[PDB]
């Protein structure tokens, strides 16, 4: 009479932990969509929050029935798990400080940057050439690296650092199009050969675009 769920809620606005009013609610537009799967199920939703690289290895041992964590259904990632079809476009940039000296592509040679363990921004990132990374379990404390000069940029996707950027006031985005050379959008995380449950997590989305229902979730969380 459950399913339970695994996310990295470090990644606003498809999940965060919203605290106020005496509530600590995991929410976002992952979220949603995964209340939107539970109900068609007619189970409880659990959400188990932990650092993304440990997510996949999570659905692969069943400690999870799904994942929704804004993740990129990768060829590689396709070896080991299942996915549904694409639910959101993604795209990767770099978040600097307002003064920072990067301006390009090309500045972020020989740089410490930070990136989260287990990910396409990662993935990224390595291409750099002679670049200094500095892996992270959590977004949150990418941020904070870049606030206090341990690093000197952060890659990352760009509706994710907007939502940072509302209180890191001093930081800025670039639209680099070179480290955006990385396979992109989201897509549900289902264990190999779980048929069963991609197949209701493909009509649920489905559903959602098609009756309206997406777009009002779109407009909630990526419209403001
Ligand atoms: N909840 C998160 N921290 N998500 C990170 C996802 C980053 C990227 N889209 C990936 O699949 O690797």
């Amino acid at each position: 009479g459950v399913i339970v769920m695994g996310t990295s809620a470090d990644f606003p606005p498809f999940e965060f932990h919203k605290v106020e009013g005496g509530k600590d609610e995991i929410v976002g537009f992952d979220i949603d969509i995964a209340n939107a799967i539970a109900k068609k199920l007619g189970v409880k939703l659990e959400i188990k929050d932990m650092d993304f690289k440990g997510l996949i290895p999570a659905l692969q041992a069943g400690r999870v029935d799904m994942v929704i964590a804004g993740m990129t259904p990768t060829a590689e990632r396709k070896k080991s798990v299942d996915f549904s079809d694409l639910y959101y476009d993604s795209r990767q940039v770099v978040v600097v400080k307002n003064d920072s000296p990067i301006s390009k592509f090309d500045d972020l040679k020989v740089k410490t940057i930070a990136v989260q363990i287990g990910t396409t921004s990662e993935e990224a990132a390595k291409k750099i050439p002679n670049v200094k990374l500095k892996q992270l379990n959590r977004v949150s404390d990418e941020f904070m690296d870049l606030q206090n000069g341990r690093c000197d940029a952060i890659v990352v996707e760009d509706t994710v650092a907007k939502a940072y950027l509302k209180e890191y006031k001093d930081m800025k985005i670039l639209y680099m199009d070179e480290i955006n050379n990385v396979e992109n959008g989201s897509a549900v995380a289902v264990a190999k050969g779980n048929k069963s449950l991609l197949d209701v997590v493909n009509e649920v989305i489905k559903e959602l675009k098609q009756s309206g229902e997406y777009d009002k979730l779109v407009d909630k969380w990526f419209k403001q």
